[PDB]
């Protein structure tokens, strides 16, 4: 029993964990393999026009205390990929994916090549993240894992003046529509993820918390037109084919669950919580939940 | 920017992690140098566990009777002794991913990262705390005990708990890693029961300053309060009593935020009076009680927004 915000093992990333300088400029890049891949911002903009003046030496990358060679530089979109001359021995299996928003994954959070933390998030509708970032964060990853393979998803590359976070896949293009440069960047207005919320209230069903369930039904039409005047993201039937499994070990259909949603919406909580939160929850995944309520292993 | 329940980078407790079997019992062991420690219950059947006599079911076990698994390597275990609920079992092989390491005994309101662990395999990690009444509300299904809790401090791992049971309410007791359960709890299956859980005050504390710090003030007023007339008003909402070492370990972050402990005390007693009002404090509509005041130290910035 129990439900709490887990996070994947983070030992196979934090073996790629390295320090990068380029002049005053000093954040973390992702070392597998020959290649060390970090925000291109390190060099700071015509990013060819400042690209060309570099030579190799200029970089400077630290993995622990060892200093790795620069042997060789290019660009691929928003990502650097500087090719050292050792090849990384601890480089897990990996991919490298593009996520979608309302997907989750892990954060290992670094400052200065060196792992201090690790959460977990999900990229909202908006394409930002809810992070926890500082200064030197640059260059952090998302990731997820799956059996032995390590899925790579989230380079962070800057913080939003809102206190969210905006960054790119491995490579190099941007979750949303932010560019890398000091301007007016806002986040647009952010939704609920709404299968996520669903996948929730089936967690709390299979804990034990069972007192929003409710005798009625509705259609995904009447939901989904409650649901887009609470800022909810619209429910697809691909989002109801994903909740399958959970409403049939539950036995509470998916339309079933979206009336007691919608109820939950018009009326709130009465002082009462949901799996020890007083606000819905929608950071977790119908995948998660699943593997939460089941016992995956790394 | 930015407030996240965080949880420490497992990796040096990963290379630690292994599959013990002992009979029909398989848990989660954890091997450091020469010597694997898990929960002792291993030995047990569950009907053992009614009333069990470790020192008898012990004295009739050989070391090949248990079986430590390493990844795909079988680790030979060559002794074994108890020390209070921990089983040691010592191996042929001394662990090379040994981590730097200390073996410290938490109080309640301390926080952890724990590794869940199944068939000594790790599967994901979360941040906790030891509540008030020794318990932790943690996240395990069958097959995670022996999975622990530990803090990093620079390279240095400090092992704090290991994972024994779950109590009949969905909470979990365990043991530090000398076998010395928290709380009132035995490893045996007899009826015992969490204490009443309280709010650890002086964690909301920090959590308010660090609200504070990342610039939101909405909840502060023109009040103070004396200690004394604070833990009259907690007491009556559960929120454990604040003590002048609280106050002081509070110190920092009144220094840091220019809003004095008691200054801070008033604020929350108001809280507690009104509630929220729609509003949240760190995306959170609950007064958040599992941050130290050395974690938001640690998460949050020097410089106040
Ligand atoms: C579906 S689930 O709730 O995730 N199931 C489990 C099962 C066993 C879990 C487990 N094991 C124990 O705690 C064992 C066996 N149990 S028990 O009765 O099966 C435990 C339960 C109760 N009430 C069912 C939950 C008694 C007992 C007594 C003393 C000592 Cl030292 C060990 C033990 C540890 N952590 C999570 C566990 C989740
Ligand atoms: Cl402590």
């Amino acid at each position: 029993s129990g439900f709490r915000k887990m996070a994947f093992p983070s030992g196979k990333v934090e073996g790629c964990m390295v320090q990068v300088t380029c002049g005053t400029t000093t954040l973390n890049g992702l070392w597998l393999d020959d290649v060390v891949y970090c925000p291109r911002h390190v060099i700071c903009p015509n990013y060819e026009d400042l690209l060309i003046r570099k030579s190799n030496h200029n970089f400077l990358v630290q993995a622990g205390n060892v200093q790795l060679r620069v042997i060789g530089h290019s660009m691929q979109n928003c990502v650097l990929k500087l090719k050292v001359d050792t090849a990384n021995p601890k480089t897990p299996k990996y991919k490298f994916v593009r996520i979608q928003p309302g997907q989750t994954f892990s954060v290992l959070a670094c400052y200065n090549g060196s792992p201090s933390g690790v959460y977990q998030c999900a990229m909202r509708p908006n394409f930002t993240i809810k992070g926890s970032f500082l200064n030197g964060s640059c260059g952090s990853v998302g990731f997820n894992i799956d059996y032995d393979c390590v899925s790579f998803c989230y380079m962070h590359h800057m913080e939003l003046p809102t206190g969210v976070h905006a960054g790119t896949d491995l490579e190099g293009n941007f979750y949303g529509p932010f560019v890398d440069r000091q301007t007016a960047q806002a986040a647009g207005t952010d939704t609920t993820i709404t299968v996520n919320v669903l996948a929730w209230l089936y967690a709390a069903v299979i804990n034990g918390d069972r007192w929003f369930l409710n005798r009625f039904t509705t259609t995904l039409n009447d939901f989904n037109l409650v649901a887009m005047k609470y800022n909810y993201e619209p429910l697809t039937q691909d989002h109801v084919d994903i909740l399958g499994p959970l409403s049939a070990q539950t036995g509470i259909a998916v339309l079933d669950m979206c009336a007691s949603l919608k109820e939950l919406l018009q009326n709130g909580m009465n002082g009462r919580t949901i799996l020890g939160s007083a606000l819905l929850e929608d950071e977790f995944t119908p995948f998660d939940v699943v593997r939460q309520c089941s016992g995956v292993t790394f």
